[PDB]
């Protein structure tokens, strides 16, 4: 690659955990990433909104990822323990 350009943000991490089940929420491919298709348990995901956009996953790159590679890292976590992930917010500073 060469690129040549910058531009930059500020993403948030946020933690989960295992439960049993493979946490309390579902993914669905998006054009953008995996996102959030559901909430089953809010403390299986505290601080998760849905349809917000995976791009990491204990700083683990995912955004290319297939749906099958981003279930596969969520399969690798242990259950019961925190797991941290990082999704895309915050274009610009406004009233927030």
């Amino acid at each position: 690659g060469s690129s040549g350009s910058s531009g930059q943000a500020e993403l948030m991490t946020l933690t989960i955990v295992k439960g049993a089940q493979g946490f309390g929420f579902t993914i669905a491919d998006s054009p953008t990433g995996q996102r959030v298709k559901q909430i089953l348990d809010i403390q299986g995901c505290p601080g998760l909104c849905e349809g917000d956009l995976i791009v990491e996953i204990n700083q683990q790159n995912v955004q290319n990822l297939s749906h099958t590679e981003v279930v596969d890292i969520l399969k690798d976590c242990p259950i019961g323990s925190e797991t941290s992930l990082i999704i895309h917010r915050g274009s610009g500073p406004s009233s927030g």
